[PDB]
């Protein structure tokens, strides 16, 4: 069912957003398992499988409205080389990325894509509770320290 | 069946002690939770809980000994923005409830209302659960540090 | 994660309504079972289930987007002495609240807060379900009589 | 297989009498539910299924004769604002039908469509289970009064 | 809980197209099977069904709100006589219809009924399945060739 | 019990029908099988057993009126040696069995054999769902070519 | 343990290889399926997950030899419009990786590494099967023809 130019643009840009951080995520993740800290790889690499399938999402959804989906441009990964500056990248990827989601979410009201808006703040519902996560992490490392915070990874969690 | 005005009163005036208990506990869990101590989310939401179901017993009581329930009147919350104050307003709270229901144990007693004063001594009993835990964990605090100590709050226990 | 103080206001204002509906709901419960009405206890206990449970929903949210929830003014309970009374106050509260939350919900989108909007539509949905008892009861014993409605109450359904 | 059109039309018509009947039955369904009356709808809407069913059945038999089923033409629905008036209006048209259905039947036996004429016969019993129980459902009106009938109808049976 | 007229109107409008959808997708499951293509006719069938319980909520939605549900008017049924051409009504009925939807779920917004719009989109979302299948169906006759495509219904899939 | 010659005639000369139907329809299963065609070998081997069911029943509906069953005359089997070719000897059989039959069944009505007729109409409403399986597969063949209905039928269904 | 420049340089080229793969792959997969190819969405499915399971293998190994993979620079990706045009692009790109696989290998052993010349054959071997799977389906097309072809993929295998 064709469907809006300018929804099938918003949709292309909302998914390149999740491309670059399925990436930086899953770097991240095998980052952190490789440096011993078991906690901190097994969340990361769940965020990194959840963003891999807010994309198909995506390319499923330009398919329909007869657009197609482009996985040729990839952004700009932002790795940073200790935990406090990983955590932090993820932090604000995650905010630019919410930031377009509304002005997507808001402009498919106007030309009455529901479902496309629909779908979308789902999708918002979940990076909020991913930006939960970093921020709350963040601070953590603030209260016990850096060393505690480390020995506190060293496992994972159940 | 009625049953002696001041035993009513004293009734309404614990059930009041409960209501003030049940808000500052919820919210202390949840600010706890919040901060991603799971651990203190866990043990503050339960005792939110016991206080909910005290309640319960005074309403029930007070309403057969054909009283009215008053769930008008909240008393004020002190709730305290770190851990450490947070918990000692828990204590201080509990402490003063518990004064409240030696009070009127001894009354129902001399009017001869042993079945109010045997439901209170139960309540009281848990009072004083209450009190032995936030007791340990504030010295815990004191003795292991606070960073150790928020360490360790992380993932709940079992 | 910061947003905005208007919706972190009318989130205040609604998590309030809460708080007096899930104390007028309890002690009508309460009342009832008291009276030997079953039914009636089962039903209103419920509703003061899902009210409390709607204002840990909104607890939680403000402390998400860095606000305070106040849990220190409780609004004016109304409570009634006959049944008919009794659940006509229960109708004219939720009425209330539900316009409230339409004043909210057209709000977060002008602001773009679309899952503050998403859980609020879903609270409403759920308003909607209690206004819809309540305004059934109220005609039954209008068209059944008060005593025939009474004699249908003293046994929980299933 | 080709065969006569008169028994087609038959058909056709006893389809027509079919799909007013599953409309009627199911906003009365409805209505009452709608009005806390578990037990009525229950009924009502079971009897839409039957009527669903006995139409299924006409439109694979006209097919198979090789006619084209009528699904274009309604007719007028009696709804009736009081379950007296509801029930009255349910009876009448079933009364209506079953008068067609004898016509149709006689008439396959004259032209030799016994397979026809067996399976009319079939929804004719099932008809007649329907005008058996309004029959009965009207005369307890009769009997117990309106209140004590409305009283009996706020739980389902088994 | 009485609620604007046009809501009311809107929701009768978008009940009159599922009522006629639901009987043009049983005539054609039924001449589908009928040639002996029980794919098709499955499909077709289950699509009814869920028309059949669009209607359903709007018919309650209608009666909440306190309204009358209009099962009188019923719509032209573009029947077809080979499989392309019935499968094209049904993608033409289904595009008008969720035309209707759009329409209906910004009013809905401006007046303030959320819960009739968050209704709409989870029934938009669903038709917008049907437009899916439909869609994908022709163009399979385009690419196969329509005997090759009708070999490829004789049996269920599963 | 004895009882009327002229049924126990009409009886016998159905039971012809049966006969050289059990007898056609299973060389055409062996000769499909032999080819290959299993889903057209497993269908004909069937409805030839539904035959042979067919023939016992009247044989002992005969014994039981006091006739002689006739399994000495044997009738012209039409086999064919295309399966578009066997597939029409099927259907003209079928055609011209369940002339006869509409012919004894309303005979036994004259002369008050309703038992006779029962079985009799219930044995039709058998022969008329042979007829529309070799109706829709003649379609078929018709519709999705030769070669493509020959390759539909190497595998038996289910 | 750090390890050789060039072999991590090799490692680096080989999972650029794999994510180009995983994008052309899933980006097919999508398409296939929503033509309604279930069989060719199901297989391209499952090889875009080996090529992400590839690459994990990839990220791991050049982390544990001290190099830093590089996720920033993707690849060329040729789609394609048709069925036989997309298999063709995913022939070719297997094609080129198998090439650069063979090259690393070789260099690997010179410089006795062999843990990474013994995962890169596994890999390898692999490869070589997706190649076969490809292969053999463009000889199908050009075998029964491109709508017999088509026909075939509309139902997953198993
Ligand atoms: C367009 C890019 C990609 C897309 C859309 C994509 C999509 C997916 C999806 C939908 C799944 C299945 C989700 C589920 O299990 O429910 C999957 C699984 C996974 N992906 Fe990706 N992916 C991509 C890139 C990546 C990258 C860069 C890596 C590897 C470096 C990766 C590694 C994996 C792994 C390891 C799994 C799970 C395997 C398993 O448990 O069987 N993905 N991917
Ligand atoms: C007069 C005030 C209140 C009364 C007497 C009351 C009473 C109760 C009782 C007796 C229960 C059931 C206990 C059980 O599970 O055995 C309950 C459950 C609960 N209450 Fe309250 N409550 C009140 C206020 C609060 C507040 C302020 C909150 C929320 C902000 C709250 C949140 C809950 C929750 C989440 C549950 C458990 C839900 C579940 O697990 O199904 N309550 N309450
Ligand atoms: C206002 C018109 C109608 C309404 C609202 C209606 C509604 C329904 C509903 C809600 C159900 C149950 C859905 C479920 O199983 O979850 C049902 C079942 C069904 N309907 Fe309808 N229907 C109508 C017209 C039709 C027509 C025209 C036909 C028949 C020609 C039909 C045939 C059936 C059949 C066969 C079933 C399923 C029976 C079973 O599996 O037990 N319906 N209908
Ligand atoms: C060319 C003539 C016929 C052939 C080759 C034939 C062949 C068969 C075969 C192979 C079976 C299945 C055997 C088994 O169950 O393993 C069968 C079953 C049977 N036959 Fe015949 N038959 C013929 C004539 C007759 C006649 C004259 C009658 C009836 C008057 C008859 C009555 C039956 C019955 C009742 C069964 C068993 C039904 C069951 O238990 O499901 N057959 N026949
Ligand atoms: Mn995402
Ligand atoms: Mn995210
Ligand atoms: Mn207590
Ligand atoms: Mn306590
Ligand atoms: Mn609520
Ligand atoms: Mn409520
Ligand atoms: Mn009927
Ligand atoms: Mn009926
Ligand atoms: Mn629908
Ligand atoms: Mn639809
Ligand atoms: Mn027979
Ligand atoms: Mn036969
Ligand atoms: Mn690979
Ligand atoms: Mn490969």
């Amino acid at each position: 069912m064709k469907g809006d130019t300018k929804v099938i643009n918003y949709l292309n840009k909302l998914l390149g957003n999740e491309l670059v951080a399925i990436n930086q995520y899953f770097l991240h993740a095998r980052m952190f398992k490789n440096w011993g800290l078991k906690r901190l790889n097994d969340v990361e690499y769940h965020e990194s499988i959840d963003e891999m399938k807010h994309a198909d999402r995506y390319i499923e959804r330009i398919l329909f409205l007869e657009g197609l989906p482009n996985l040729q441009d990839l952004g700009k990964l932002n790795i940073g080389e200790d935990v406090e500056e990983m955590l932090r990248s993820d932090l604000a990827l995650e905010l630019d990325g919410a930031k377009n989601l509304r002005e997507a979410i808001g402009y498919a009201d106007s030309v009455h894509d529901y479902v496309s808006r629909d779908m979308m703040i789902e999708i918002l519902r979940d990076e909020e509770g991913h930006i939960d996560w970093l921020e709350t992490e963040l601070d953590l490392i603030q209260k016990m320290g850096l060393q505690n915070y480390l020995q506190a990874q060293i496992r994972e969690e159940g």
